[PDB]
């Protein structure tokens, strides 16, 4: 299981409620997290258990209230951070710039909410972080940005 450390997700963490979308937080909340698009900008997250495979999804509508919000035209998912597996627990910090996306809509004042999509023998598991990305953001500690390696 894991959770979110930046941006922050939705709501509380709670490791049975991981299966469901946006880890039963379904709807949107409103105080999001600014989240730079100059390339500062970062997802970590930490896992109890290694190997996992991990991803992100991304919707661009304000009220991202169900997994079609996170389709493209295509009826695929809009991946915001492609797969991968991960081999050491704890902390995992991956780059994200969404300039990089291939997608309408991602400019200052954008919302978006960015759906981590974990599979690590023990489910399907999900949670999710409500930004608006900001050309800039000012206080951003990078210092959550770490790989581990246990
Ligand atoms: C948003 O507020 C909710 C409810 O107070 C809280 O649980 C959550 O952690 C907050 N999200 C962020 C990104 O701080
Ligand atoms: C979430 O929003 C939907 C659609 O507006 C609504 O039907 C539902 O009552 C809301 N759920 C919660 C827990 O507030
Ligand atoms: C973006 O989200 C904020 C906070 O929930 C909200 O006040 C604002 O109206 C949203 N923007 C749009 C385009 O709806
Ligand atoms: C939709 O996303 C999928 C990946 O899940 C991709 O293969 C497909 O090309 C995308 N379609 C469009 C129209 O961008
Ligand atoms: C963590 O490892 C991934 C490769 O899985 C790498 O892309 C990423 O930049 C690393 N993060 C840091 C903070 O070194
Ligand atoms: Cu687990």
């Amino acid at each position: 299981h894991f959770q979110l450390q930046w941006p922050g997700a939705r709501g509380a963490f709670v490791a049975n409620d991981e299966v469901y979308f946006c880890g039963a937080h379904n709807n949107v909340t409103t105080n999001r997290t600014d989240f730079p698009l100059d390339g500062s900008g970062f997802v970590s997250i930490k896992s109890g258990h290694a190997p996992y495979t991990v991803g992100a999804i991304i919707s661009l509508e304000t009220d991202a209230d169900a997994w079609e919000d996170f389709k493209n035209s295509s009826g695929g998912d809009q991946i915001a951070i492609a797969y991968r597996q991960v081999d050491n627990s704890g902390t995992y910090c991956v780059p994200f710039n969404p300039s990089s996306l291939n997608i309408a809509g991602i400019q200052d004042g954008a919302n978006a909410t960015i759906q981590v999509v974990y599979t690590g023998g023990d489910g399907n598991l999900y949670q999710c972080a409500d930004v608006t990305f900001r050309t800039t953001v000012a206080n951003l500690n990078s210092s959550v940005c770490t790989n581990s390696t246990h």
